[PDB]
RNA sequence: AUGAGGAUUACCCAUG
RNA sequence: AUGAGGAUUACCCAUG
RNA sequence: AUGAGGAUUACCCA
């Protein structure tokens, strides 16, 4: 393979989708950003490393812009009021086969699937109740 | 409503789906576990807190076990050979609209969608390249 | 352009070939790992450095596992019964042109070509006689 | 039977081939040197030893000279302007059968096969990128 | 894509053009060198870092050698009589759009265009006056 | 000659080009600025000096305005969010002839030519990958 | 607060 | 961080 | 830096 390619991060049904493309590879950390200024870009970074003798660990970081009332190309301060940060760490024991790993991926997809508790709480500015 | 409902964590297409159900809300940490002995159960935990004055932070944790039967003291016990841990923290500014939040959910869904770079690396015990 | 890609480490006809894919390029050490359990995987690591004022030194490392299943208390895990370790260091003066480097590479390929003294002693659990 | 024989180190078609012939097998170190001035000659040395209770370790060494003439005071001598040094150590557990050793040899030949990442970085005065 | 490709550094109009090719990406520093012994090679290095919280900084270095052959110890070695060094650092705010960035690239191109003040002073061993 | 003259810094094909004209010469440092306020001007400064016994050194500084969403003639703070800074230092050994210097100029032009890695990374808000 | 810090994973570490 | 600070050029210096 | 020094292999030793 060669997985370092462009992909659709936000699928808005073909029209107005957000595609994110390879942008940096310094230090084995793959980065992908959207076609925007860096203050307004959708950003994704990923890396794997053997965290310890028994585990491998993926660190995935995502940055998503606050879009409501955004001024395209404008200087928007404070930076913290306009951006959301996602930080995921996936620890996987060295015994995990490809199949085991495929299941872990399904568990992550199910967790965020539409209609499930977590993605619905987040989308509605809520917690669990 | 009450978004504290059960959902299918691992969709194995109707047969051998792993569903997870509400199991505890003590200390403001919503927990869900599968129908197993607590030693072999999948587990999902979620909590939200107003981390800063202008942010809110969601902490989500998923544990995927590799089930086994272990002979301890000449007796067999339901056990987990190992566990894979997902730990994510999402920081969203208080200025984020519900539609801004839906954009964050869509970004996390596309990130893990089948065939995209990251879920591909993971499922194949590989890095991005 | 990129030479940090996947490649065939063990050519077994076109089936049973061992392929090693990029995994991590941290701190000037490029590492490649084969697929499936990291515990049973092949590993190749490589780095270059200016060893001294006139020399550049390459450090290559390869691990060939003896795949096996470990069973303990009824819990079986995929492991490497043992590993074979190869460590090589190649020093090249800064005066070497590209033609000199190509020759160094041919000297290395010839040393290990089938039928020559060295690869034949190794493949037979033997020394020189 | 004997594997302490002459062989082609650098295969240059069938002309300009560098052949290295047995020279001395003192103290368990088999050495091979190419013809003509010892000062401009290629050298290959090899030895095996029981590194520990379970391991046997091979130590291979190769030297590729940069042939040149030294002129001092009108007296010219055949010398090597500089040398490239290769040092490798291969550890193999005593549990390795002949089939395991053959595989180790294929792993070594593949690592250096033309076009693969390592031989290509070297032949081009480069690292991994 | 992968913008890590070879390019012609000195366009001598098809004949005696100096092209430079990707040669290392260790430590997040993209490097390119020409086909010479590392002692006589042209070299280009580039790296980007988020210097401040609101800036990004590119560090670019070019080395142009004056090639010579030097007799050291009565032996001739490929050498560089001297080297000319270009060191540039470009700081761009995170609020810069892609079109803002293209304006920076156009400004640097016009600056060095033939016949403009600066490239004229340099080429004539002169100052601006 | 007399090179201290007006020139086109940004060439937008005759229509809407940015011309920069001599503006200061205090201390042997030639300066050129566009026709704007100093907070929004395109600025260029240049000077040569014998850095040491063996080298002469050119220090070239450029400032480029963030134009997207700019308000012409307006007060835009913070200053750092609206401006990019280029700082080049060219060290040239005293042995460099005019011809040697012309080549150094070509190397600088080739580096920034359109389509080459560096100017493409910069223009796309990217690094090398 | 931060860390491509670690975990046996709602714990621990470091720095600030 | 800054320097029309230096270099043998991914290093060193000074100040802050 | 070297070592036909060792390894659980980018670690440890003289």
């Amino acid at each position: 393979a060669s997985n370092f390619t462009q992909f659709v991060l936000v699928d808005n049904g073909g029209t107005g989708d957000v595609t994110v493309a390879p942008s940096n590879f310094a230090n084995g950390v793959a980065e992908w950003i959207s076609s925007n200024s860096r203050s307004q870009a959708y950003k994704v970074a990923c890396s794997v490393r053997q965290s310890s003798a028994q585990n491998r660990k993926y660190t995935i970081k995502v940055e998503v812009p606050k879009v409501a009332t955004q001024t395209v190309g404008g200087v928007e301060l404070p930076v913290a009021a306009w951006r959301s940060y996602l930080n995921m760490e996936l620890t996987i024991p060295i015994f995990a086969t490809n199949s085991d790993c495929e299941l872990i991926v399904k568990a992550m997809q199910g967790l965020l699937k539409d209609g499930n508790p977590i993605p619905s709480a987040i989308a509605a500015n809520s917690g669990i109740y």
